[PDB]
């Protein structure tokens, strides 16, 4: 199932987990990665209205990211290798000149 | 010389014209052709702070965007030729299938 569907205290977890993420594996690298190695295309347009929820009291832009993929067709298994891709290429880009 | 640097009445004037053009030709467009034709790099993260002067009384991204431009290198010259390839692939795109 995507990832907008899953249950709601899951997505709640993920969405925490990724708010707390170091800026080079937070959501808007997220966003970065699997809105060009997929046919999954966000525009800074949606980012924007996923940063915007840092406004409200407790709101979350990784919570908005997610739902999006999800709508978008993202599965957790392609979630899960979007983040380790994330990794990888974290840790390539240190390594590289 | 550079757009940040233009006579500050010049500069307000552009930004105005642009504020003002359609979505097909706007500040965003405009962006995003600068951001991909030249060496000129924007990220969501720049769009995102002059997306955020429209709540300032008379707030212009337009503005924000021609001195962030100007910044990293854009001359008049430059920006006239983004300007009508701006209107060159607005009108390619309309007439694709």
């Amino acid at each position: 199932a995507t990832l907008n569907r899953l249950r709601e205290p899951l997505l709640r977890r993920l969405s925490e987990l990724l708010d707390q993420a170091p800026e080079g594996r937070g959501w808007r690298r997220l966003a970065e990665l699997a809105g060009s190695r997929g046919r999954l295309r966000l525009s800074c347009l949606d980012l924007e209205q996923c940063s915007l929820k840092v406004l409200e009291p407790e709101g979350s832009p990784s919570l908005c990211l997610l739902k999006l993929m999800g709508e978008k067709g993202c599965t957790v298994t392609e979630l899960s290798d979007f983040l380790q891709a994330m990794e990888h290429t974290e840790v390539l880009q240190l390594l590289s000149p």
